[PDB]
């Protein structure tokens, strides 16, 4: 973002969409006695009783899971939107689904329904799909080639910054409190009230006017508010061929998968990218981080605060790795990611092996654990937000959000719900298998996925028509 204009419109954008889905996917997992405790009075108020604990643990499930399966209808739901409201309509429309279910789980407490609290995530849960599926499509259409992957990486910059707001203010120092749990799960309103008031005072995607809809005029003005002075020209016209290339040869359009073979290897990709984001051992390192902190010497009383800078980490890594993206490329930084995240896996799967007999090997667990997180967080998180929008083309991009988030959101509900038993099941050579699906997904982007840096989207279609 060089322009003051474009920097302004993408920081609008990304802090009042891709916000949601980072808090209302990590607000919950930490005070979660509390909302027992909540449920189980309102229900002794309601009933003049207790409930079985298996009612509790049903309710939990399903207050805690409902958030993927309504990112997942989110997800398959950007499609209806995208294309009739532009990514602007599109995601002012989405600050409805966020601001409704602000004010259902603020006012709750007094309401004494935790229904409300309940329906409120699968609403957020369908606003943080829309967020996710709208928000890479907005940010990489308004930034030119050679700022592209800053703008798309601001997505994932402020998916992770605010998870770890959310992790900060879900301390029970802060707002984990039995009397301050409202305001925790009403704060995530207030980013989506201010993106209302401030997106619509920016223009929409030059790119949906004029390919989609067709005014070039209207284009012109909101380049040359974003692109500031310079020149517009070739922008233009690139965006005219773009517009004249998929005429010429066609979109997707959702039934038609299997029909258009010239994006067949290009969906393939984008596939395999999302889930080797979500399948590839994060939330192992989640679930036997508290083990190994643990481990490591540090008590239990700060278990969290390892957690806290565990996320400063991510949002340092995340940062940095927007700004290499234009430097050191997209395909470079996929490939160490995941050779980080292998490597990492390997060594902790070592370390957790031969824990008992050496304690010593606790500081080398820590380190990989951290070594993960970052290795995560640089590579495999936000450059497939960034790819996913690079490879295909305008009219086709609709089809193929829609089946990538439809793909990231089911594998990410799917793993979510099954490490639990394979933990058991196996031991921690969980961790091997992760290293290997990491292992499998490095060496596919290494064969398949070439390098699309400072490339207008006619070059890499172009590119991937040669692969095959
Ligand atoms: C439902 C459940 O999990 N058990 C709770 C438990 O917190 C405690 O025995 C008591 C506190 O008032 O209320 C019970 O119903």
């Amino acid at each position: 973002r060089l322009q003051p204009t474009l920097l302004l419109a993408t920081l609008s954008a990304a802090f009042g969409s891709a916000f949601q889905y980072g808090y209302n996917l990590s607000v919950v997992n930490t005070p979660h006695k509390v909302f027992k405790s909540f449920y189980n009075e309102t229900y002794f108020e309601r009933h003049a009783t207790f409930m079985d604990g298996k009612l509790m643990l049903l309710l939990w499930s399903c207050t805690v899971s409902m958030f993927p399966l309504g990112g997942l209808l989110g997800s398959l739901l950007v499609g209806l939107l995208v294309d009739s409201c532009g990514r602007k309509g599109t995601l002012l429309i989405n600050n409805i689904f966020a601001i409704i279910p602000a004010i259902l789980m603020g006012v709750s407490k007094v309401a004494k329904a935790f229904e409300l609290i309940v329906f409120s995530r699968v609403v957020l849960g369908v606003c943080a799909g829309i967020s996710y599926s709208a928000l890479p499509m907005y940010l990489g259409e308004l930034a030119p080639k050679n700022l592209r992957g800053m703008v798309g990486t601001m997505t994932e910059v402020f998916v992770i910054v605010g998870v770890f707001l959310a992790q900060i203010f879900s301390l029970q120092a802060i707002l984990g409190n039995p009397a301050g749990w409202p305001v925790l799960l009403a704060l995530t309103g207030v980013p989506a009230l201010l993106q209302l008031l401030t997106l619509p005072f920016f223009p929409e995607s030059p790119r949906y006017s004029l390919i989609q809809k067709g005014d070039e005029a209207t284009a012109r003005q909101a380049l040359r508010r974003l692109r500031g002075h310079t020149d517009m020209e070739a922008e233009l016209e690139d965006m005219r061929a773009e517009a004249r290339a998929e005429r010429a040869e066609g979109h997707l359009s959702v039934l038609h998968l299997c029909a258009l073979r010239s994006l067949r290897w290009q969906l393939l990709s984008i596939i395999v990218l999302m889930a080797g984001q979500q399948l590839s051992g994060i939330n192992a390192i989640n679930y036997y981080a508290d083990t190994i902190y643990t481990s490591a010497g540090v008590e239990a009383a700060h278990s969290q605060y390892v957690t806290v800078g565990s996320g400063v980490v991510n949002i340092v890594m995340t940062i940095t790795s927007a700004v290499l993206v234009e430097r050191l490329g997209r395909r470079h930084l996929l490939l160490a990611g995941y050779g980080i995240c292998g490597s990492a896996c390997l060594v902790l799967t070592v370390v957790l092996l031969f824990q008992n007999r050496v304690p010593e090997l606790s500081y080398l667990g820590i380190i990989c654990v951290f070594a993960y997180i970052a290795g995560h967080s640089i590579g495999p998180s936000p450059v497939p937000s960034v790819v996913r929008t690079e490879i295909f083309l305008q009219s086709s991009r609709r089809a193929a959000f829609m089946v990538d988030g439809a793909v990231h959101w089911l594998t990410n509900f799917i793993i979510g719900f099954l490490f639990p038993s394979i933990q058991e099941a196996i031991g921690a050579y969980s961790f091997i298998i992760f290293a290997g699906i990491c292992l499998l997904t490095a060496i596919y982007i290494y064969v398949v996925i070439p390098e699309t840096k400072g490339k207008t989207f006619v070059e890499i279609n172009r590119i991937f028509a040669k692969r095959n």
